[PDB]
Order: structure tokens, then sequence, then C-alpha cells
């Protein structure tokens, strides 16, 4: 083996990342405009816009959810609070109108009287929400919910990061998968266990795994520029989740916060240390961008601009797309 | 496969961009003084240095014309301006000599108008010019031009990034294939959209459809130094199209500005905001270099000082040099 | 050969570091705070926890070594200082309970009478303590502390980057191999002598080596972050040897230092000009980090959370973790 | 072809650098102190230490030649001068003894005439100093020179950066081979011309073609620790030619320079505007470093250690010795 030991699968993989890969034009008969962007959150819940916000207490409460689900996409109300309150921001939500939305629940002593408790105030999608998936309790905590509430919620697993992981949670009962250990913009899984996978193998791989079983993945972490919600629906996700990218918006929480004469917002990590109240994130500031629904028109015009170059009539289309990977100097 | 999932298709090939190689010195008795710079802009139109400048408004109006033709090369007026105001370009330019001019054409609705106006005001080369060429529409555009004015005005195509989409517009009928699809300096559609093709790498592609029917390739963006130049030419084109190496030149559209008691001239992307009046250009500065005489010269310099190097006493055998490719640390 | 000459071998491997891998998530009933982390530090002696402080006149002298031991770990005293001395610091610690202490002895003419003074005052592990180890001498000093004293002294050699040289302490009687030719924080020999090897090959490599005879590896050098204990231990390492970590911490020699409001302590090689009283090592400062045991907790937490992710239930089951190697942008 | 086209030859090879690799550690029973630095500069003449100083105005005139014969190396004798003056530093070196000297001369119209005068005034090395040597007036210049008076004065021809380049050298009678084309730290070859080849690759390559033949190859450039000197010849070259690391002696041409409290001295190519009097060098400055005997010194103790780390007890074995290839990582 070239890069050390008599063990070929000891380095089991090259890992691309998003700043690896560039989409390929071609033949296209699409104008940017014309494209149709919707696409799978889940097995049954198809979006207007292949967008969802992250679990995140400096991104996605009522007003956030509110305004991804209007926008077309669809808001996850994190679990860093009571789970009465919790519950009682998808009835916030609920009243705005015919409005999609989600919660994340864990696995802990609490998870399931959170769930039913979400479940009750009339949520569209339960979102299993770990660090790590593929681990017998979230599995079981999966499976669980499906057969207990299934046929009126939808439940998403996740993170995984590894085409088996992403298989379990489809034997499990998952109606779609959330990939990501290690990408995302405040974490720092990567450094602090030395844990992680590059996003668009960690897609490509969790792929093979689940539309074989026509079950979507979603594509959570990373994403710092529209064309990377481009290139992670080609790598083969039907949604992407958005932290970083949404949490200088009007909607998320948050105060504004003004240094050295430029506007911002606090953004950070669920496993920073002020979240939790051994960090795997940090805490943070992402400039401040205004209202939501601009920031999702450019991310959406961006993703239209390259279905328009890569032909893609559908999200079903750009799937197929091809990547040219580049060099550091590119 | 190495990188995820199980088909090797879907990275379909590692993309070198200009800074990924080196032209390697090969035997010589062609000393730079000596070289014969001439090339193909398009099959019938030979000029005298293999350079064009880019249909911008910050780099290609009538007095950047007249200097690039006077220099040996040619300039290709923009179109972000009346029809009428294009072709009385035009006519400055022929009223200064027997000077060669090209003007670029969309495939909007105006643009037969525009064509016919440009052709009636004694235009040589017209430019189809568009961000993706390999659709309907601009192959249609390429074809009708072609037929319709053909024998008296020679019809470029572009951009292209790909073998395929450069076999279309050689099928089409173009007397050019101009390549470039994400690298030009202004140039936000790698991260806008997450689409482009590192340069090298589509020079090679775009050759290897356009050389075997005798089209010549136009490589345009992405050039940042003479040694650029010389590359993209020993990659296969046969022109370079120069947008940020001429626009700090005397002859540029736009004033001078004064930053921090530096000289410079602005340098907008023509799919900037200000330029369109979702954008994937940006607005900046380069710096103002003086007259263009004076950069061409220097320019031409560089490749005169490749071809000795490597021993091409004419372009075409520039076209036949080989690359090592480097390294990161390189 | 692609890269130059005829000679296949020449270039006889490619290096990776710590930062060229993650490890992959796997399946895991192993929740971060039920692993074992306890591992042999020699063939006798296994530590609660997998970390020796580096031998440095900046790291360890007896107030580092008996904090290392009560966090479960141990201190090499350094010998940059008179044998009496150094046998003091060994009694000092010894003193203060059944603490395991190491120390560190040449080949010098003096290290002989080091070592049975060192042996005198109760040592634990002697660390044949040289910057290239493959060779006579080291061998000769290792098999002969391991045959005079090897019953009741632990003998460890170091440090190697290759397995022949692994393999050659190994066959000398080596009760652990430490390897590291290159990568600490505060070595130039990469620099002034042009020699090194990225420290996951490195460990790969000399694991190769010793694993099959039961000897340990000590991955000394080049760890920055909690992650890259994680890093080394699964490329086979049984513990990490640290400087720079420990460095910053109030049981490390030296003073505390206040530079432009923030506070430092000094940290220099062993090969420093001020050590050695030509260099292959600098001297430079880490940030002051306060208590060790506070250090230890951050660092075996980042460890316990790879093992969670790994679903490693314990250090041996780690060593067979996988990795994916990853590119300059991730 | 994986990067564009369909000719595998168009990128020849990956060129590696000084800073792609390291060297391996070997078994060892050479110490650093007792390593035999002597080397064969030409086919006739060897030198103590392996390192001669460049032709250039802001490093070699007589003072350096002496300081560099007097430390056990040699100099080479710029030519931007008359020929009585070069002529005159050569007598004013081998009146400080029995001091061994080279000098530069090109192959213009003087060339001869001024070869001829430093034949006169004593020279012991002609070096035909060339940007570049694969060109029959090049190769004719060294023929002429080794059938006039070769059998007085040993003959260098450069500079060459491939193995066809370098047997030319060879055929024409070369008494030693000079490689670099880019890699200096003045030199701006690889950006204006897009020339070049990195060093490691072309000193392989040039071996390749003049160690069959009994050939010396002197690496020239890009040389800027004295790690690279080691890496040099192990690549397989025999002496290392210095511009940047002489050129802030105090034996250098040219004066101190204060700038922002730290003191420089000018280094500037020879392809530079002010040494000409299109360039291919720029002007800039170095640290000033004190005597040359205090440079050389470190320097030879940095090859002193690679010595001892690679058991290479002379130059001829270090010749043998074995490179990792390192990431951009490490
Ligand atoms: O503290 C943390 N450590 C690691 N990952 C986190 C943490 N907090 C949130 N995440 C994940 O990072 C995603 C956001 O990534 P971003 O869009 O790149 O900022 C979220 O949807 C989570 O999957
Ligand atoms: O807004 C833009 N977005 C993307 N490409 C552009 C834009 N404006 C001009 N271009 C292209 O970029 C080329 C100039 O590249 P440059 O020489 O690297 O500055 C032009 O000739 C166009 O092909
Ligand atoms: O001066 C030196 N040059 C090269 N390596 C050194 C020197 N001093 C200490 N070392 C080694 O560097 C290790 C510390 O590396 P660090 O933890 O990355 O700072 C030590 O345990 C030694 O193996
Ligand atoms: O102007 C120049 N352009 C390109 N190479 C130069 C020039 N001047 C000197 N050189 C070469 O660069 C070498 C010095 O490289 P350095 O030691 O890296 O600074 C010299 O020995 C020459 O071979
Ligand atoms: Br601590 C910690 C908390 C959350 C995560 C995570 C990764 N992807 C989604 N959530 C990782 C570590
Ligand atoms: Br067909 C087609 C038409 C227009 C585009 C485009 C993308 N960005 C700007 N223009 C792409 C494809
Ligand atoms: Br919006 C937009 C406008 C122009 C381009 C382009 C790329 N190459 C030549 N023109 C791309 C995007
Ligand atoms: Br033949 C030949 C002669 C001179 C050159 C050259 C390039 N740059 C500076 N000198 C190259 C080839
Ligand atoms: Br000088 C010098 C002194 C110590 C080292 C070393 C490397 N790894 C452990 N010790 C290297 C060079
Ligand atoms: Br099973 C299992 C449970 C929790 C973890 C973890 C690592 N970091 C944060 N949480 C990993 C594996
Ligand atoms: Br212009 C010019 C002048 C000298 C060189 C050179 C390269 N290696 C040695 N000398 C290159 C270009
Ligand atoms: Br054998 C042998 C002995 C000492 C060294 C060395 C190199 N740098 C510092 N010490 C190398 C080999």
């Amino acid at each position: 083996v070239p890069t050390g030991g008599d063990d070929p699968t000891k380095i089991a993989m090259l890992g691309l990342t998003f700043d690896d890969v560039l989409l390929l034009p071609a033949a296209s008969d699409v104008l940017p405009a014309n494209a149709d962007t919707s696409s799978q959150l889940t097995k049954k819940i198809r979006l207007k816009v292949p967008l969802v916000s992250s679990a995140m207490d400096t991104v996605t409460e009522a007003r956030m959810a509110i305004a991804m689900a209007r926008a077309g996409g669809m808001g996850v109300l994190h679990r860093n609070l009571p789970v009465a309150e919790q519950a009682a921001q998808v009835e916030t939500v609920k009243r705005s109108g015919g409005l999609l939305v989600g919660a994340a629940v864990g696995v802990g002593d609490d998870a399931w009287e959170r769930a039913m408790a979400l479940r009750d105030a009339g949520v569209d999608v339960l979102v299993v929400d770990t660090a790590h998936a593929h681990n017998r309790k979230v599995l079981d905590m999966v499976h669980r919910l499906k057969t207990t509430v299934g046929d009126e919620i939808e439940v998403v697993g996740g993170n995984v990061a590894t085409r088996a992981a992403a298989a379990a949670l489809v034997e499990a009962g998952a109606d779609a998968v959330k990939v990501g250990v290690g990408p995302g913009s405040i974490c720092t899984t990567r450094v602090v266990a030395g844990v992680g996978a590059p996003q668009i193998t960690a897609i490509l791989e969790a792929v093979a795994a689940c539309a074989p079983h026509g079950v979507p993945v979603i594509a959570d972490g990373g994403l710092q520029y529209s064309g990377d919600i481009a290139k992670a629906l080609a790598a083969g996700a039907s949604t992407a989740m958005l932290g970083s990218l949404l949490a200088g918006t009007a909607e998320s929480p948050g105060e504004l916060i003004l240094v050295n004469g430029k506007q911002f917002k606090s953004y950070r990590g669920m496993g920073s240390l002020g979240a939790m109240q051994v960090p795997e994130g940090i805490e943070g500031r992402v400039p401040f961008r205004g209202p939501l629904s601009t920031v999702i028109h450019q991310l959406v015009g961006g993703l239209r601009a390259a279905m328009g170059y890569t032909g893609s009539a559908t999200i079903e289309e750009l799937q197929q797309a091809q990547f040219v990977q580049i060099t550091a100097a590119g």
C-alpha cells in the first residue's frame, strides 16, 4: 500500500467535498426560469423548493419555520427547549395556514414523550436528530416511530456518513436519511474527534444505499454557496438542509450584533458550550443577510442556473448530472 | 469507485487549470524574436497576434477595437447597448482604416435585428455570445447566420466547456468555437451555480472536437499572465480572448479610479448586477496598466519567449508542445 | 516513472499526515462515556489513559510527571540536566505515591551511568531517546538495558519513521517503539536536513513491524488536536506522546509570558539553540492552557467521542478503525 | 485521458519540486560530523563542499568567489560586465592563493572572445550560461570550447530541464550539466512564458541522461533551505548552485539596505529589467545573513545531518537515498 502498512482497506476511500467538484454543462433545452425545483423531502412529502432549515436554536423557531414553508421549503424546529414549548411552536406554525413543519427529537429519556407531544400538536415530520445514527438506539427509535405514528407522520433519521449507516436507517423504516458527519460550518467533530466524511463522497455513498429503496437523502451541513446546493443534489441528494446560510436572516432567532461597523447574527453549534448550557461545535457569527425570502430567492436562483447549465428540467434529472474534479489550483 | 458511489462516470474527468501545468522546454532553433505569432481567429481570418479583447462594457468599445486591430489582434464590441450604437461603433472602427472588427450578439428577441445591423455596418466577425452554447437556440442562430451572411462574415459561437458542446457548434457551422464556462476572473458561475470546467481541460476537450474539422478554438477566460496565453495555445487553442488583462488599459471604457494612492479601472462581469442594470459576475477593479500597445507588447513578448523555449516556429507548432503537471507545492 | 527517472523505488511511498485523513463513523453500541481508554505503553505496562508527556525541558519535570501519572498517563523526564538531578526527580515522583514514571537517556558517554542512576532511583521506564534510532549504537543500548535491567524496567527505543527501523528495535528487545522523525511542532529537521516521514504513514509502517511481535508503538510528534490522538491510535499506535499540547499547562516547567495582552509559555525543541545551550528545533511559545488535569480531560473527551463514533469499546478496537483520505479543499 | 483530450503524452509527467518530497531515514553508522561532503563539480574537479555560487551580479564577484573557494566550494563569476573586468576578477581570485574559480559566458557575438580572455586569466571552469541550452548554438559553443581549451579547462553547459536536453549536452562534450528552468527564487519564466520544470523531477530526468555517462549534474535554482541541498543531491545531482541563499551574505556585491528596522541586500534576476539595464526575473531583496563562512557552515551542517539520517557516508551514497512524497497538508 503506497500510503503505509499492508492493508488496502485501512484507507477506505478518497473523500471529496463540495469544493473538490464542479458540475459540467451539458446539452440543455431548459431555461433557468422554466426549471421545476420541486423535490422529495421524504417518501411522501414533496416540497416546492428543495431546502429545509437546520434544527438549531440560532436557525429555526416558529418564525423561521413559517417563512420557510411559505417560501416552498420547510423548517425543522430545534429541540433545545422544553417539550411543551416545542409543541407550542408547532401549533403556532400550523395556525399560520396549511403549512408543513418538522421538529427534531433525540433518543434520550424524554424523546418519546417529546415525539408524542409533537404528534399531538400536528407535526408533519419528525426528525430523529443525532450526531451518530449508526446505532441500535437510533434505529429502534426510527422504527418505533414509523410503526406507531408512521401513517400520519413522516420519519427522518440522521445523521450518517456511510453507505452502511444509510442502509441501516432504510431497513429501520426511515422515510428520509439525513447525511452529514463533520461538514457543518460550526462543527468541530473533525478536530475534536478526528471523525468525519467529506460531503460529496458521503452523499454519493448514502444515495447508493437509499435511492434503490426510494428513500430520499437530505444533504445536511457544509453548504456555503448556492452552487453547493446544486452540487449536493447532483450527487444524488433530494433536499439540502441549511444552517449557516439561513442563520443570518431576519427570521432566525437572536439579536442583531454590531461589530466594527458591520451587522451580524450569532450562530452556534448545538454541540457548542453555550448550546449545551466536550464540545463539538463553536459559537460564532455570520453576516446579517436580511429577510429569508430574499436569501431563498438567491439560493433558488443559483440552483435554477445550474439546472439550466446541466439541462435538468427537474431535480430528478439534476441527480443524474456529471462532475469534473478540480485540483487545489482551481 | 474510490470517491463514492458505484458509477465511475459520475466524476467524469480531472480538470486542470492554467496553474496546474507548465510548458516543457524542448529542442529549439527558434529565437523568440524570430517566432511567427500569427494564428487563425476563424477558419478564414488569420491575425498577426493571437489575441482578441472580450465583448464586455469595461473592455471593448470602438477605441479598444481600433487599438487591438492596429496591434495585430481584434476587438469584439460588447452588446450591452442599443443596436444603433453598436452598429455605429463598427462603422467608427471601419473608418479608421482597413481594420478587422467583431461584435457580439445574443439569441434574444432582438439578436437577429442586431446581427443584420452589424452586417450592414461592415462587421467582419459576428460572435454569438452566450453563457451556455450547448442549446438548440444558440446552435440555430449560428447556423442561420452562417447560411445567411456566411459568405462575407465569419461566425463564432460560444461559450462551451465540453467536447460534445464544441462538436455541436462545429456541426451547426461555426467558423470558430469559444471555450470558457467558469474561468473568468470576474465570474461567479462556479460559486452561484456550482458549474464550470477548468480551462486547460476544457480547451483540450474542445480542441479534440474542433481541430479534426479545421475549426479554431478561442480560449476565453481565466488568463492572468502572459504565460497563460502560451499555455492556452499549447493546449490547442488558436487564439486567446482577454478581459481582465486588457481592462486596465487606457483604451478600455471607463474612468481612472484612485484608491489608497494607487490607480485602477473598474472591471465588471456582464452578468454582474451593474451590467444587468441572479448575478453570475462581480463588479471589481484592476490595476491601471497604461496604453494597450504596451500591454500587448509584454503579452506577446511572453508568448514569444514560450515559443523560443518550446522550439515553436509558429502557433501551429506551439499547439503540439507538451506540459508537465505540477502539484500544489509548485 | 511519472515523477522522473527510471527507478520506481526512488520515491518509495506517499506519506500521509494527520490532516490528510479522517476516521469514518461505523456501527456503534459504544457511548463515549462507556469506552475503555486503557492501552499498553509497553509490553508489560498498561495505562488508564493512552497519553505520555514529552521528554523535553519545557514539558516534563517532576511536577508534570506526577500530574500525568495521577491523570492515568505517564511523564517521561527530560535528560537535559545532570544525572543526579534527573535521578532526584524520579525519586520525587515515586515519593508522591505509587506513581509510574519514565526517564530519557541518550547513547553518549554518560548514558549508561545515567540509566543505572535512574534504575537506582526506581524508574519504571527507560526511554532511549534519540533523533535517529536506526543505528547500531542505539540498538546496542536498548539490548544492553533489556538484558541488564529488563526484568524490572521496561525499555522504549526511538525515534523511528520506517518499518525497517521499527523491526530493528523489535529485534534488539524494545518493549515499545517510539515513532516520529520530522513531525514535531517545534521540529525543523524537515527544513534543515530535508528529512522526515509524515506521521500517519510512519505509524502504519512501524505498526506493520511491531504489532506482529506484540510491541506497542508510541506515536510521538505532530499531534495538534485531540482528534489527532484518535487518528494516531486508529493508525495502530498504542499511546501518543505530547509536547506542544502539554507545554502550555500549569505543570510544565517555565514561567508565564505575557505578550500583547495574552498569556503564553515558552516551548522549545531539545535541538534548539537554547536547549543545546546546527539546530533542528526552534524556540517558540504556546498559549497558556491552565491545569493539566483540565487539558487531559478535553483530550480524553475527544478520544472518547472518536471511540463512540467508530464503535470502538477499547483502544485495541480503535486500532482497527478505518480512514477516509481527504483533499486540500477538505 | 482523465485530464482531457485523447493524447496521453500531452501531459508528459507529474513534476515534483523540493517541497513535494522528504528524505527517508535509513540504517546508518554515519555520524553527521564524520560524513564526507566532497563531490564532483565536473568530471575532473572535486570540491570539498558541494556548493557553488550563482553567476549573478548580486551574488558572485571576486570577493564571493574567493570566499566560496576558501570554504571548499566555488564561485562562478557573472558576465554582466566588460570582458576585461571579468578577466581581471579571475586574476584577483587566482592571486589569492591556489583557489578554484569559474566564470560564465553566453553564446552571443562576444562570447568566444570572453571565453579566451578568461582562459588567459587562468579560469578553471567555463560555464556556458543560458536560459535555454537545448539549442544548436549552445551545443556548438560547449563543443568548441571542449575541443579548443578542454585539456586545461572544464566546460559546464546549462540550463536544461529535460532528459533529452541533458543528453544533448553530454553528447556535445559537457563536463557537467546544469539543471534549472523555472525554479529560481527571482525567476518569472513560469509566469511570463508559462515554461518550467519542477526541480526534483528535472534533476531525476537530467541525472538519467548524465549519470550513465559519468557527467555530474549541478542543481541550479529553487533551493530555499539547507534541506533542499540534501534533496537535490539525493535526487542525483552532484552539486548545488545557490543564488538567494548567498545573496544576503557580506561577500555578495551590493550595499546593505535598511527597511522597517531590518537589514537586507538587493537580489535580482539576471533577466530583470535592472540587470538587462521582456523581463523574466524580478528585482527584490533578501535578509542580510552575515558572513559567507557562517552561512556555508549552516548549509553544510544541514547536509551533514541528512547524510547521518540516511546512512550516507559520501555524496555518492546520498545520491542513492530514497524519498517519500508528501501532500499539501504536510
Ligand atoms: O455543534 C455541532 N457540531 C457538529 N455538527 C452540528 C452542530 N450543530 C449543528 N450541526 C450540524 O451542522 C448543520 C449546519 O451546517 P452548516 O449549514 O454548514 O452551518 C446542521 O444542520 C447539523 O447537522
Ligand atoms: O458576469 C460574468 N460571469 C461569467 N463569465 C463572464 C462574465 N462576464 C464576462 N464573462 C466571460 O469572462 C471572460 C473574461 O475573463 P477574464 O479575462 O479572466 O477576466 C469574458 O470574455 C467572458 O467569457
Ligand atoms: O528540537 C527538536 N527537533 C526535532 N524533534 C524534537 C525536538 N525536540 C523534541 N522533539 C520531538 O517532538 C516531540 C513533540 O512534538 P509536538 O507534540 O508536536 O510538539 C517530542 O516528543 C520529540 O519527539
Ligand atoms: O532573471 C532570471 N530569470 C530566471 N532564472 C534566473 C534569473 N537570474 C538567475 N536565474 C537562475 O536562478 C538561479 C538562482 O536561483 P535561486 O538560488 O533560487 O535564487 C540562478 O543560478 C539562475 O540559474
Ligand atoms: Br456534540 C454534537 C452535536 C451534534 C452533531 C451533529 C452532526 N450532524 C448533525 N448533528 C455532532 C456533534
Ligand atoms: Br439553455 C440555458 C440558458 C441559460 C442558461 C444560464 C445560466 N446562467 C445564465 N444563463 C443556462 C442554460
Ligand atoms: Br449571467 C452570465 C453571463 C455571461 C456568462 C459567460 C460565461 N462565459 C462567457 N460569458 C456567464 C453567466
Ligand atoms: Br533557442 C532560444 C533562445 C532564447 C530563448 C529565451 C527565452 N527567454 C529568454 N531566452 C529561448 C530559446
Ligand atoms: Br537535533 C534533534 C534532536 C531531537 C530530535 C528528535 C526527533 N524526534 C525525537 N527527537 C531531532 C533532532
Ligand atoms: Br453510539 C454513539 C453515541 C454518541 C456519540 C457521540 C460522539 N460525539 C457526540 N456524540 C457517538 C456514538
Ligand atoms: Br531572461 C532569462 C535569463 C536567465 C534565465 C536562466 C534560467 N536559468 C538560468 N538562467 C532565464 C531567463
Ligand atoms: Br547515526 C546518526 C546520528 C545522529 C544523527 C543526527 C542527525 N541530526 C541530529 N542527529 C543522525 C544519524
